[PDB]
């Protein structure tokens, strides 16, 4: 099966939120894990603001990207927004994205509200074309 990572910044949880609704919608159609550039964070407000749509992130773990191998990753999302840093074997994939997808991290509840719903469609539209 197709491995779908999911990449962000150092201080994010929107690589670990990806991989929640991917892990719950994606469930029988992809594989799964996030990461980021010098590791990634879940967050409180994001175990909160998702279990009401019945989502999960609690369980997740990360490490630096460049402690992975890639080739495992046969799928792989950036959530940065047209501008990362990765080595060759983390964009030659056959599927790679970088989405213009803000942090809800030190924002308002409204933001996680909003922003679940933009990583929703995003993972959707994304795994609908591939699966």
């Amino acid at each position: 099966m197709k491995k779908v990572m999911f990449v962000c910044k150092r201080n994010s949880c929107r690589s670990q939120m990806a991989e929640g609704f991917a892990k719950t919608l994606g469930a029988g159609k992809i594989a799964v894990t996030s990461c980021g550039l010098e590791s990634s964070r879940v967050h409180p407000t994001a175990i909160a603001m998702m279990e009401e749509v019945g989502i999960d992130i609690s369980g997740q773990t990360s490490d630096p990207i460049e402690n992975f191998n890639a080739d495992d990753y046969d799928v792989v999302i950036s959530l940065c927004g047209c501008g990362v840093n990765l080595p060759p074997e983390w964009v030659t994939q056959e599927i790679f994205e970088d989405w213009q997808l803000e942090d809800p991290d030190g924002q308002s509840l409204e933001v996680f509200r909003t922003v679940r719903g933009q990583v929703k469609e995003r993972v959707e539209n994304l795994i609908a074309k591939i699966s």
